[PDB]
């Protein structure tokens, strides 16, 4: 385990075999729970910025491993972290300002900080549950067709997911975005200087028949109507919440997988906690 | 156990032997606690509408059975329930809108929802602790005199309690209410088409000497002064909170039982949880 | 154990050997944790007045002893305590009004109340962690030089700490305060009618070379610059939060001990809980 007592601010600061080990740990915890693994551990859920579904999933992941939780669903932040790091074995925090988790690392001492949302920048466990659901549904993170639909400019979870998928071989991307919203040039360059296929589009039915994963973000409104030529294995993903970015008539379909996607966050965060605060596996 | 993995929205959707089994389970848990019964269970306390005494009693009931709690004391509600039902083993929820728990049932999947307050309509565990305290104080839920004083029009817990008491034999009711407030006609008809005694009144001392239970609701202000001709077994009940509906000079008396009544909610909710998420007893 | 099932409103209602037993229990729990000591115990963290660092430390102390926590980080208070005392084994409460904990004692029955902040008056566990850190750093609570700098008029934790230190022998105090702020006359009289040394001052470097403990409160701004003639064992203490009462350039120094001080609150509150809800040690 390379992650024992590691801070986790950015998923991009991670190797591909690190991702594979995290996903394997998550699958092992999904198969047979280990509810006393993190017994006698006390973790802080410090949601400076409220996020009740992220917080509920994180705390349920902690409780599945028999840990205890203290925190707040809400002086400098430096002093707050300096004090809290003397109570707990780990700090899980969400903060409305960018770089706040990396700042917390400098005063947390021998206590690892896990980023649950750092401004609207890093949110690694969301990308981890995304990758875990992709691997869980397709059995592989290699040789896959990944359509990404919506606002691909601002939500950096999309960029983190693309960078994680590029660390595996054989994938082809499809970017559906108006124009003002579009995958920034640096990820296109990251795929070019790594030799990976990708193509912009205007609508979803343009390549509906070819996609393995359809990842949507928060005009381009999806409907079950538009899933006639879908591959049987195809899965629809959404980090949530949704309104009518995905109309409710898609929930009934076999491709609707955003609720199972959100449920897999339990195992992503469970595996991350287990890797950080435990050596043996 | 007929209640294993059952939703509990309304107490009226329950047989009399169901009530007897719940009360027996509550008495058994009151006698010798079983603190590992619901070990490895994770329950959501989703108080969309704040209710800290109901929530504290519910969560203490969960912790008495060794369970773990995640939630919020506070996108559609449908998506919220759809996501949360993938984290937890049961959902205990209070919501300010009527029918919200029944709505949550349609997306909770294999996860039972327990209504902790659904608008100002159903609140089954309050009626359950009421019945449990009546059975605990009088040793029987049959052949009893039940005075019900105050606003008997709007709080539907009164109607649920009357319907539950009518499922047992031999009771006589006394309804003390101004005029604009009065037990709605449908419960009077429920008692008529079941042959049960009941009588309206204007004051409490009119039949103070005859009552076994004096249940008060939220001009008709009670005082210890008015308890001279009380039966020795008589018990005063109030779902709480009170102000001077019950003056403080009654707290000292042996008939004051609303605090023990509220304390019995621990065992009512403990028994309900044990019945839902466990088969063997 | 004289404290079994005792209310703890004021630290001044305590003997010196009581303090020594509490500190010994805290050191024993710091040495080898006893995480199942208060198993099957349920405690209420009733923070009527929000105090997230006091609350987080209290709840972490509860969880270190394997207890479970219910409460609120926020009808009369009398009825609230009367109801809550039927759920839980102990009540830890902070309330914005003076004497609220002593009031809660009158309705808590066989449930001990532990004061986590009673108005801006009593806050015994803060004084307990102060004494524990002094004993931990100097190895003794006797024959020590204690400088107390800042507003020594209003924060009654300073008065409680001075009264606790006066219950031991051989200490000399130094009071640094503007003029409008100054240690009230009654503590000066408490030291006079007990024969203990103390001296007022105008600045810190006046007796910087002689002090064992430098306790600061919430013009008199400290800097690392002013620690050249410090004793090697000297420790800087602050109940927190701080702004520039202690400039950040002191954090690096070996005398900075306010974060370790706050961390010792875990063990102070752990020991208090263990003493109250347990007989054997």
């Amino acid at each position: 385990n390379p992650l024992y007592q590691k801070h986790i601010i950015s998923i991009n600061d991670l190797s591909r075999d690190d991702l594979n080990l995290v996903l394997a740990t998550a699958a092992k915890l999904k198969a047979n729970p280990q509810p006393e693994l993190l017994k006698h551990k006390v973790i802080a859920s410090c949601f400076f910025e409220a996020s009740t579904r992220t917080r509920l999933s994180f705390e349920t992941s902690m409780h599945r491993l028999g840990a205890s939780v203290v925190g707040f669903s809400d002086e400098t932040l430096a002093d707050t972290i300096s004090v809290i790091s003397t109570y707990v074995d780990a700090i899980v925090m969400r903060h409305p300002q960018e770089g706040a988790a990396r700042l917390a690392t400098e005063f947390s001492g021998n206590v690892p900080v896990l980023n649950a949302g750092d401004g609207s920048n890093q949110h690694p466990t969301q990308t981890l549950l995304d990758l875990f659901t992709i691997q869980e549904t397709q059995g592989r993170l290699d040789n896959l067709h990944v359509a990404m639909v919506g606002d691909l400019k601002y939500p950096r979870t999309v960029h983190s997911l693309t960078q994680a998928l590029a660390k595996f071989d054989g994938n082809r991307f499809y970017f559906i975005a108006p124009d003002a919203l579009a995958m920034p040039q640096y990820i296109l360059d990251m795929l070019d200087e790594k030799g990976i296929a990708w193509s912009l589009h205007s609508s979803i039915e343009e390549v509906m028949a070819e996609v393995d994963i359809l990842y949507m973000t928060r005009q381009f409104v999806l409907r079950a109507s538009d899933l006639h030529n879908a591959k049987a294995n195809m899965k629809v993903l959404h980090p949530l919440p949704r309104v009518d970015e995905i109309a409710t008539d898609v929930d009934k379909t076999p491709h609707a997988w955003y609720f199972q996607q959100a449920g897999n966050g339990i195992f992503a965060r469970q595996a991350l906690l287990a890797l950080v605060l435990n050596r043996d596996l």
